[PDB]
């Protein structure tokens, strides 16, 4: 009931909620993630510092332009955390990567279910992807 | 007690000066006091108990008239009254306003976090400075300019 | 308390490991815990093991008008690798746009994760750059920092 960090399984840019798996870099050490409805549920009530980050890679040279948003929602049914990252159009000496980070203090009641939904608005949507192991959701409590 | 805090600015217009703050309504309704009090007259945020804290603020803008808007806006957190020799801020943040274009976004976001040593009663002020042409074209989006901290020592 | 924060000495972008000094903004309490900085290896060693919230940041400024184009990367390495995990524990690349009409003249980046640090692990940061006019930018001094603190100290 102290902290939790997990990584997204998704790679392709498709609108909808992301499935996650526990951070393998944190294995050798009390919040749960239901695999069916892809929700992280908080065990103990408290004020947590919740944060996610998102890195994107361009996979097709010379294609892809738009933006990609990532919203965390108190579930069930604005968003608590909101992160939209820009995808630059392709050119010589243009970036092939993009990143965004955001953290905030959220009050989460005991049993509150969290959900993160990925939205994209981009021409040639297939030209960008989520880098494996780089879009992370984490949180830890600061007040019992 | 946990001794935490988080506020969000009432300011929208890009006008140089200190920001007005109010407590996070999403945290209104927690038992702990939250060791940080916003005094309304001087637009300062005094810290209750001394200690070491992770302090962060974020900034988000929207372009509110299409076509214009170019430059940057900066957020500066100063321990007040100023008692340093360099005059630098304890926390700074600069986000840039992209000019209007086809296939160009109408948002800007920035986030920065550090560890501060704030003594008991220390007053903090957050100042906004813009170096932007046609700055009336962008504003701080409602509820997005946030400042928060929490203590990392008992 | 088990926490630490470092400020980089470097301003000129050369590829290699950044050299640090303890953030004066916390001098009233020093570097409480057991975390110490080793100048010869430019690494910060971890005393008490456990899970930490780690973060670095990075701000660059164009210091020659009309020049400078590319991208710089910042990488945190955990030495030695624990369970083959430690290389690029935190990675962060930010681009430096070409100078042009109303173009960006500064660039910033932030990242923060929960890492499980072992007792005796060294933390190093490497700055790698890919720029056409490498000198036209540089690291704003005092702005590229690396800090951390513990949430739980289970071995």
């Amino acid at each position: 009931g102290m902290f939790a960090q997990l990584v997204a399984q998704n790679v392709l840019l498709i609108d909808g909620p992301l499935s996650w798996y526990s951070d393998p870099g944190l294995a050798g050490v009390g919040l749960s993630y239901k695999e069916d409805t892809k929700e992280l549920v908080v065990a103990k009530a408290g004020v947590y510092y919740v944060f996610f980050q998102l890195e994107l890679r361009r996979v097709v040279a010379g294609e892809g332009s738009g933006s990609v948003s990532l919203a965390l929602h108190l579930q069930p049914l604005a968003a608590a955390l909101a992160l939209t990252v820009d995808l630059p159009p392709a050119s010589s000496e243009a970036r092939n990567s993009a990143f965004g980070f955001q953290g905030r203090l959220l009050h989460l009641s005991a049993g509150q279910r969290l959900g993160v939904h990925l939205h994209t608005e981009a021409r040639a949507r297939h030209a960008w992807q989520l880098t494996q192991g780089a879009t992370v959701l984490g949180l830890f409590r600061v007040t019992p």
